[PDB]
Formats: structure tokens, sequence, C-alpha cells
């Protein structure tokens, strides 16, 4: 899930009705929740789904429906899809029937059709303290961090019932990691790896931890993941001053595999007693899985780091290391507009 799977063909759900609004309806999309036209689609049909943050360039033959919310964004002139509110009712998504898609009808369900449609991904701004001096590519003997939405997880969801995760809080900063291979110590932000300069701020938040003392102590090739926040860092929800790295995961370079939730927190324990203050980013009960997605998302929607602001979601681990999952808090994305 990165720039794909925006566009996919999927299968309508429940379509319940909304009272007093007649001319529209609410379609369930697997966890997604959706407002189309009324009689566009019964449920079992399918139809093209495009998820939040789906930029789609203008063409009033095709998305007239989206004709007064184009945009300029990278010069281009297209529609960005964001969490919306409809008559007390969440509505994410668009949802076109198959029959508006010529192009398609040889396609089957669960096509990813992103590509073929010409549909990019919408991103907030970078922000601009962290567009320091590029080095290199992020390493590609490095998995960069990513989750897929509880939302696109149905039978994966049930397939797990019992099952325990590590559940950690969701921080809105920047992907970070500082990483060791062999000799070389490097530190990147989310899709490239950084020159360090007094100016940079990633390299200075990995300086003042002493992550970069901590891996020579560890003399392993790991990768240290996690979330830089703070001041001038997207708008700053924890209210920091200044600037702090909180890990989520480290990568095992060697064994190319992320480290077990279990396999992390003990690695982090060490770091801590031999002197290396790495925080971690705020973990909290661990969870038997018995829920529906839309209870995962309900459970989402709670305090952060600092206690008084609304958190950006949660991260749900499976403690094998064999099966992770993000929720994003919908009262965050209704807060929050350049989310
Ligand atoms: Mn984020």
């Amino acid at each position: 899930m990165g720039v794909r799977k925006l566009a996919t063909i999927r299968t309508a759900g429940e379509i319940t009705p909304i009272a007093g609004a007649e001319a529209i309806e609410c379609c369930h999309v697997d966890g997604w929740t959706c407002v189309i036209k009324k009689g566009e689609f019964k449920q079992g049909d399918r139809g093209v789904y495009f998820e939040i943050d789906s930029f789609i360039k203008e063409d009033n033959d095709r998305y007239p429906m989206l004709s007064k919310q184009v945009i300029d964004y990278e010069g281009q002139r297209g529609t960005r899809l964001r969490t919306a509110r409809l008559r007390g009712q969440l509505s994410q998504g668009l949802f076109l029937p198959m029959d508006r898609f010529p192009e398609l009808a040889s396609n089957q369900v669960g096509d990813d059709v992103t590509e073929i449609l010409g549909i990019t991904k919408w991103e907030p701004p970078i922000s601009t303290n962290l567009s320091g001096e590029i080095l290199g590519e992020f390493p590609t003997f490095i998995s960069k961090t990513d989750q897929e939405r509880v939302q696109n997880l149905i039978p994966q969801i049930e397939e797990n019932k019992g099952q325990k995760f590590e559940v950690t809080v969701m921080l809105d900063g920047s992907s970070m990691t500082v990483y060791r291979k062999d000799d070389h110590i490097g530190v990147c932000g989310r899709n490239w790896e950084l020159r360090e300069t007094a100016t940079n701020a990633q390299w200075h938040a990995a300086r003042r931890n002493k992550m970069i003392e901590g891996l020579q102590f560890l003399n392993r090739n790991l990768a240290l993941q996690g979330e830089i926040i703070g001041e001038s860092i997207q708008g700053n929800l924890e209210k920091l001053k200044g600037q702090d790295f909180y890990l989520f995961d480290i990568y095992d370079i060697d064994k190319a595999q992320y480290l077990t939730p279990i396999e992390r927190q003990s690695l982090v324990k060490q770091l801590n007693d031999n002197g290396f203050t790495v925080k971690h980013v705020p973990i909290l009960d661990d969870l038997e899985l018995n829920h529906t997605a839309e209870q995962i998302l309900a459970m989402a929607d709670g305090p952060s780091l600092n206690k008084n602001v609304k958190r950006e979601g949660l991260v749900f681990k499976r403690l094998d290391g064999k099966f992770s999952f993000k929720a994003i808090s919908n009262a965050y994305l209704e807060k929050h507009k350049d989310r």
C-alpha cells in the first residue's frame, strides 16, 4: 500500500437508507462507508472504489460529481478525495458502477485499477524543517514504514479472532529511519537517505537520544524506525517544545524481517539500561482480537502521547510479527481536514 490500490474493483455490501435524504443512500464497501446516489447500486453490485487520498484528474465526462472540488496540486488539475460527513453520516471514498468504465469489462473483483485509471496519491506537504540534503535512495535493504488500514482487512480480521496484538499509538509526525549496515551508519526520512548537516532535523534527533551510539553499541545491522515529532513538524499535534524521535519498529537487515514486538521491546530495554534514551511510541494494553472493523475504529479515537489531545489512531502488530494493521481515528480525520 504505497501509491497502490487506491482504485480497486469492490463489491457493494449493506445499502442503508439515509432518513430524511431520499436522493442518496449509504453503501458499505468492505470496512468503508460511502454515500451514493439512490439506486446507483444494489447490494452485491461491483464497482470501482477510490479510497480517500486518491487524486483524480479532472474529467467532467467521467467525474462530473467531482467538478466543483477541482484544484491545482503538483500542477495537476484534479480532485482529492477526503473524509466528509453528510447529514450525520460518515462518508469516505467514491464508489462508481462498472458500466462507467468500458475499459474494465474484462477485469475481475479485487483487481487494482489505479495505473489504468491514472489515479495518483495525495499526501500532505513534507515539513519545511525536514527537507534536508539527499545522500541516496532509501536503502532497498530496509522496508519502509507502512500499514494496511483495517477497513481493507475484513476477512483477515475474521481469520485472526483470538490472536493477540501489540497496540501502539500512532503519532502525527514524519517517518524517520536510523540504521547500521556494516561500517556505514545512516539516517533517512520517508523516501530518502540524508546528509548530516547542522540544519538536519532527523540527524539532530538521532544524535541527541544517542541512538547512533546505540547502534554502535548493539553491533548489529538494524534499522531503527519511528516517528520524528514536535515543533514545525506537521502542526505539532502533541504541543512539544522542540522535537523528538519515538521508535515504533526495528528492522533486521541481515534476516530481512522486522523484529516481533517482544524482540523489539526487549532491545529498547537494554538500550535504556546502557544510557541510550530511545523513546518508544506509547504502548497500550495488548489486545485479544474478537472485533469488527467498526469496533476497531471506535477504539482508535482516544488520547495521544499528550493525553489532552485526540490521537491520529492506533497500530496493531500480532505478537508473532506476521500480521499488522492500522486504524486511523475518524474523529481525527473530521477535525483535521489537511489529513
Ligand atoms: Mn503519518
